[PDB]
């Protein structure tokens, strides 16, 4: 079973944009298999910097758990949002670049992000 941490890296880490960035990324990260994942965020900071968020500002998660953390600094991210006319299997996304604080849920040993809660 893919760990939650590994799933977080697959769905949300791209440390490495074109208007087609989201179309290609959502495909390459297996987020267009079976369904078009409607909304997704990729974070372009180093894995180390994102993992460090687990030592930054403790905040409540959307689901009410208390293991969420807001990055002290803004981070370079890309929001991928499925277009109003996107129809599986031809998943189409609008790519929007931004610099925002990220909120992630952290868990496990090592204590790392396991869920992307929001950008603010």
């Amino acid at each position: 079973k893919e760990t939650a941490a590994a799933k977080f890296e697959r769905q949300h880490m791209d440390s490495s944009s074109s208007s087609n960035y989201c179309n290609q990324m959502m495909k390459s990260r297996n987020l267009t298999k079976d369904r078009c994942k409607p909304v997704n965020t990729f974070v372009h900071e180093s894995l180390a910097d994102v993992q460090a968020v687990c030592s930054q500002k403790n905040v409540a998660c959307k689901n009410g758990q208390t293991n969420c953390y807001q990055s002290y600094s803004t981070m370079s991210i890309t929001d991928c949002r499925e277009t109003g006319s996107s129809k599986y299997p031809n998943c189409a996304y609008k790519t929007t670049q931004a610099n925002k604080h990220i909120i992630v849920a952290c868990e496990g040993n090592p204590y790392v992000p396991v869920h992307f809660d929001a950008s603010v």
